[PDB]
Formats: structure tokens, C-alpha cells, sequence
């Protein structure tokens, strides 16, 4: 099956994001699209940003974000919400 990226933080207002990677594709799913995002990927050797991406809210529902050109390393992943929001997760590209 896919692979889960457990999220930890806090959503105000079962939390609606989740986001899985099946391969080298990463995939963000919002239940509930009701804020504007940014979605942020950064390394953890040098704490580099790999990736940013500012999300309306009309298009936070869904997000498909390709891992496969990330150097091989453990990467941070932060998706925030426009005016709260704030969760974190982690995973690996081998």
C-alpha cells in the first residue's frame, strides 16, 4: 500500500489533511478546503528548501508534489494554513 506521512500539529476549525507517497510521488488530500496553504519541504542535513508552493484555498483540496528529484535524504514537510494552521511530518527518499 501507499506509505503514510503521519502530520502533528494543530488545524483549527479527525484532522481533514493527510498526505501519503506511493513511489516518488507525494499526495496531499484536505477534507475540508477552507484556507489558503503553503506547503514546504525542506532537507534535514542542511535545512535547505527543496520545495515551496503557495496554495489558494479554492485549490487546497488535493496536491500531487514529485519526490523523485530530491537527493536521497530525510526531509521535513510543513503544510500551514493562512491566518492558523500548522502541521509537520517527516519522511525519507531512498
Amino acid at each position: 500500500p501507499v506509505k503514510d506521512v503521519e502530520l502533528d500539529g494543530r488545524w483549527d476549525d479527525n484532522c481533514p489533511i493527510t498526505v501519503f507517497t506511493d513511489g516518488y510521488l507525494l499526495t496531499l488530500k484536505n477534507a475540508s478546503p477552507d484556507r489558503d496553504m503553503t506547503i514546504r519541504i525542506t532537507d534535514m542535513a542542511k535545512g535547505g528548501v527543496v520545495y515551496e508552493n503557495d496554495i489558494p484555498e479554492v485549490q487546497s483540496a488535493y496536491i500531487t508534489i514529485s519526490i523523485a528529484n530530491f537527493p536521497a535524504e530525510e526531509y521535513k514537510l510543513e503544510i500551514t494554513g493562512t491566518p492558523s494552521g500548522h502541521l509537520t511530518g517527516y519522511f525519507t527518499k531512498e
